[PDB]
């Protein structure tokens, strides 16, 4: 989890949705002070993202890689 | 474009949907022998990542930012 919301909340950093400064706010409550519950909501969001990353990385693999070898 | 697709490449390698060397190797062939309209596709898929990653981002801006304040 923790692992997963970390790489998350860098890819978010990497394009500007999110500040460093939120970034950083965002670690500090997850891992201190957010509620059981409030954990819950957000491995939900993060394992929606996922399932979208899993797709992309699918769709880049299956279409491209027959171009990509030659 | 090339930062987007390289910010994009690391997400889905930190996640390991794609070996560092199948980002390599895609990174390569984007740059140096895809054409023209498989650069025009690669952008849509991308495209259609960055908009999920947008909505992620509001999301949990949305949904957290009073807690994450206190």
């Amino acid at each position: 989890d923790l692992g997963h919301i970390v790489k998350t909340i860098r890819c978010l950093e990497e394009e500007g949705h999110i500040d460093k400064s939120f970034a950083e706010d965002f670690l500090t409550w997850y891992s201190l002070r957010a509620t059981h519950r409030e954990v819950r909501v957000v491995k939900i969001f993060v394992e929606t993202f996922m399932e979208d990353l899993s797709s992309l990385g699918q769709q880049l693999v299956d279409t491209f890689s027959e171009s990509i070898l030659s």
